[PDB]
């Protein structure tokens, strides 16, 4: 059933809370027990958002492989995105870790540091040119090379070097600063925009490693931007672009990460996005 007109009757009738509910009861339930091994209490954020043993991110070392991280593989649309907790203060060095070992080219960052008075996530890239971060735990040094700032998003160029090799990449990062601290933004035109400007960068190509979404815990926001990009993306594939489920596509996604979409309001924002994406993605 065409999604616009799905929207119309799901609005006028006011069911949002019961579709969200539906997708919450039918939503996968696979084992996390590595997340919740005492020795990882401190690599975790939120005591109920954990990867799933099956298709978590391993770190490439002996001692302990584990981060909060997902590998989220859509194999009709072709993406795959890595969604994971904004990092806190002992992980900022396994956090660059993984971008270096799944050779990303862009991390996406879709809060502040700070909201409604509490920290969301820790300062894990330099704010000056001339004064670089090194992570010691991990062997690896970062660099801030240059940053526009827009009244919606920033980007900024980064140089992350692995000290033992002496190798260097150049990685972008894409920081949506404007969503508001309660609800969701009232017009999906600033996202849209900004997923448009991560797909011109190259970071979401099959030429590199998957990109690295983020947000506070990683699955509401984060959620939002990997399910209006392959909804989008289905729409240009198919011969019948009516035919892309979002629903079915959101109950895929969280076969690989649990929670995707935190609430009903991030829902309908997810259905606006992409309707108000279709009417250039079909020629405009
Ligand atoms: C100049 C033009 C090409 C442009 O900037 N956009 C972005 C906003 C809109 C929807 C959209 C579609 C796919 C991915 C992200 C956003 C239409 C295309």
């Amino acid at each position: 059933m065409e999604m616009e007109k799905e929207f119309e009757q799901i609005d006028k009738s006011g069911s949002w809370a019961a579709i969200y509910q539906d997708i919450r009861h039918e939503a996968s339930d696979f084992p996390s027990r590595v997340a919740k091994l005492p020795k990882n209490k401190n690599r975790n954020r939120y005591r109920d958002v954990s990867p799933f043993d099956h298709s978590r991110i391993k770190l490439h070392q002996e001692d302990n492989d584990y981060i909060n991280a997902s590998l989220i593989k859509m194999e009709e649309a072709q993406r795959s995105y890595i969604l994971t907790q904004g990092p806190l203060p002992n992980t900022v060095g396994h956090f660059w870790e993984m971008v270096w070992e799944q050779k990303s080219r862009g991390v996406v960052m879709l809060n502040r540091v700070m909201e409604k008075g509490s920290l969301k996530c820790a300062q894990y890239w330099p704010q000056k040119e001339e004064k670089e971060m090194i992570f010691e735990d991990t062997n690896l040094k970062l660099t801030l090379i240059s940053e526009d700032i827009k009244s919606y998003y920033t980007v900024r160029q980064l140089e992350l070097e692995n000290l033992t090799t002496q190798e260097t990449r150049e990685i972008l990062h894409f920081h949506y600063t404007t969503w508001p601290d309660f609800g969701v933004p009232e017009s999906p035109a600033s996202f849209l925009n900004f997923l448009f400007k991560v797909r011109e960068s190259g970071s979401l190509s099959p030429e590199h490693g998957p990109v690295v979404v983020h947000c506070s815990a990683g699955i509401g926001r984060s959620g939002t931007f990997c399910l209006a990009d392959t909804c989008l993306l289905l729409m240009d594939k198919r011969k019948d672009p009516s035919s892309v489920d979002i629903k079915k596509v959101l109950l895929e996604m969280r076969k690989f990460r649990m929670g995707l979409i935190q609430t009903a309001d991030q829902l309908r924002f997810s259905y606006l996005a992409v309707i108000e994406g279709a009417k250039f993605i079909m020629g405009d």
